[PDB]
């Protein structure tokens, strides 16, 4: 089975091309991770999985998207990442992390608690930051401020001492959210950037946050654990065609710069779009910017389904498959994984105390 | 659907009829639990589970099955179970324990291990003790010493102690492991039982261990949370219609003396026997105890399959149903087996932060 082949980028082994994606939880208070996530991600990895990226981290307090949302931007939030590090690697998975500014999606509620904008009179609210002061609408009406250049200074180097501490936190892979619509995805995409200083207005200066912010974060982390990025690489907005021309050609530029493998998913920069959800949807755009960028890939989107995700890398669309909302049903999935394909020794995806009784 | 129905025994409420049965996990160290347990325990009982009973937790050294038993003889390994309680109850779901001695059939080797009695060389291994010095044979050859009325009194204050223990770590659900050829079992079977004293050689003398022990536990456990035991009323050696009339009438002693729900099992005492395994196939057997003995029950072996659950729940063959190997699959059986019913608002088995996004 191609989804049980081990897969080795810098020096990192992953045991099988199983790769759980970044999946908010939404239950840490001031940032702070707990029991919660301890539980949770360890569990996962556990699971079988070979690479565990945890949920969105908030490289600043206004970066969160909500009151619920992880946080790495003090020494003390990075130290409650270490025995998360721990379990993963005890468990046999690698941990990575995934750094993150919600931008003008910030400051919203929890997904089960409205899932909107906190309006100005409930006090957890605060004030959100963007290129240009325009909102995203719809249940996000909340308009940004927009950045200054000692703004834009400011959170670059918060992305780098975010990468600083998940580094001696002892993730093995960092994962920079360049996508859905969050701070990154906003400086590129035109919808959001309207800015006429050296952050917007051409193709180059579009990028520049984004090319700015990897080069920055490169200088602090290890040039021997993968150093990886999300990136929505179209819209759905009738500009695809465009749109995906240039942010393959980003990705040539993330890959001079450094980057070793490119998470590939959609903007939702806009709510005036029409995705195409569907199992396996991203499959065929995810092979071309692999193929044409010359970067491994991973992407997301319905490959809980075991057949889809031996598929995709069958065909060389990529590299890693994520699958998500299918281990928060069951954390064991890569076992079910294992079994549905017809591994051999299929209960050993998971650890003995299991695996003995599950032959 | 049944399965999904509350049920209140004494003070305490499950949230549906799916208990989770002590599944031994050999992963503590000297009696000790440690982080496996902790993430093991939370994540069955996020899963949604009512009610989740701890592994056989030994009343003292010599009473563990194997070198990986968690024990409960002593305050500082009593302490261990705390975060194990809160977890399991933070989840909303019902903590218990089974307290246990393993008898002719400790001092073994873990089942991945070669599950055979632990060699002479070997220097894990340790003493036996039993109602008679009579091997349980096959790969468990070790003749056991057998016990004196000084034993007898020493190990059921033993269990005292541990029922005690497990009341102040926050347990809220005790179960006595009469079961599965172990120390209580093997005082009821006159396989096992030779003894010529108060203990042994009439249906009076062989309940009496049995007997005595409850009534011992009785005293320190809490009135108001439910006292259970875990019991093998036949063994399928060609003898099954007196043992199982025996097993019964004990059951009726066992409500006098105050059992407030019998966990149904197989006695496996000895290796000769031909167990008739199958799915669901304990359900007629606990349905006789639980109708004769006019006593709640709950049994095992094959009701991962949630249509036989429901069924077994509507038959009243069971007040409630245990599903052992399917959690170890899959830590949220429970919402798989909501799902599978149909069950409204199934996702919401599971906390907010799975359940929003898998409904
Ligand atoms: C609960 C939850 C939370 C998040 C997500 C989704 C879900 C369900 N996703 C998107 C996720 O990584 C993935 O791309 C999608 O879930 C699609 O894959 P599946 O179809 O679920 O396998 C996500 N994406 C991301 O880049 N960072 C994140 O922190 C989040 N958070
Ligand atoms: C890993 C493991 C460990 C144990 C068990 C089984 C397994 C699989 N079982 C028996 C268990 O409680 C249950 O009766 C069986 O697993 C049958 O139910 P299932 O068919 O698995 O749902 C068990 N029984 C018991 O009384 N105390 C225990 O500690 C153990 N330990
Ligand atoms: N942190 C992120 O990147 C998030 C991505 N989301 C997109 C999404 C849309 C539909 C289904 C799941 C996720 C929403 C949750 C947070
Ligand atoms: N502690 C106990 O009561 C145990 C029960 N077992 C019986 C069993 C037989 C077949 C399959 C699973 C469990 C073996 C493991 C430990
Ligand atoms: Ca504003």
């Amino acid at each position: 089975s191609a989804l049980f082949e081990p897969y080795t980028l810098k020096d990192v082994t992953l045991r099988n091309r199983i790769a759980i994606p970044p999946m908010c939880q939404y239950m840490a208070e001031d940032g702070l991770i707990n029991d919660w996530h301890q539980v949770h991600y360890a569990s996962m990895a556990r699971g079988g999985a070979g690479l565990l990226v945890v949920e969105a981290t908030a490289v600043a307090p206004e970066g969160r998207i909500t009151p619920g949302c992880a946080g790495i931007w003090s020494d003390a939030h990075a130290q409650a990442f270490v025995p998360v590090v721990q379990a993963i690697k005890a468990a046999g998975s690698v941990p990575g992390i995934q750094i993150a500014h919600a931008g003008r999606k910030a400051s919203a509620n929890r997904p089960w608690e409205g899932d909107d904008h906190i309006g100005a009179d409930d006090a957890r609210g605060w004030e959100t930051i963007a290129p240009s002061a325009i909102a995203f609408g719809a249940h996000l009406p909340n308009v940004p401020r927009a950045m200054t250049l000692d703004d834009i200074a400011r959170v670059k180097q918060d992305f780098v001492d975010a990468a600083r501490r998940a580094r001696d936190a002892g993730f093995e892979w960092i994962e920079l959210h360049f996508a859905h619509g969050y701070l990154g995805q906003s400086f590129f995409s035109e919808h959001s950037n309207k800015r006429t200083d050296a952050y917007g207005g051409s193709f180059d200066n579009r990028s520049r946050f984004l090319l700015e912010t990897l080069a920055a974060v490169r200088e602090v982390w290890p040039e021997n654990l993968p150093l990886t990025a999300r990136f929505g690489v179209l819209e759905y907005d009738g500009r695809d065609e465009q749109t995906l021309e240039e942010s393959i050609e980003l990705a040539r530029r993330f890959k001079a710069g450094g980057l070793d493998l490119l998470s590939v998913s959609v903007g939702f920069t806009i709510p005036e779009t029409n995705i195409p959800w569907g199992p396996a949807f991203m499959g065929p755009i995810a092979e071309r910017v692999r193929r044409e960028a010359k970067l491994p890939v991973t992407s997301a989107w319905g490959f809980g389904t075991p057949q889809l995700a031996e598929a995709a890398l069958q065909a060389n669309q990529l590299d890693l498959v994520s699958v998500g909302r299918a281990h928060l049903a069951d954390p064991h999935w890569a076992y079910f994984a294992a079994k549905e394909l017809g591994v051999e020794k299929a209960s050993w995806t998971l650890p003995a105390p299991y695996a003995h009784w599950l032959e």
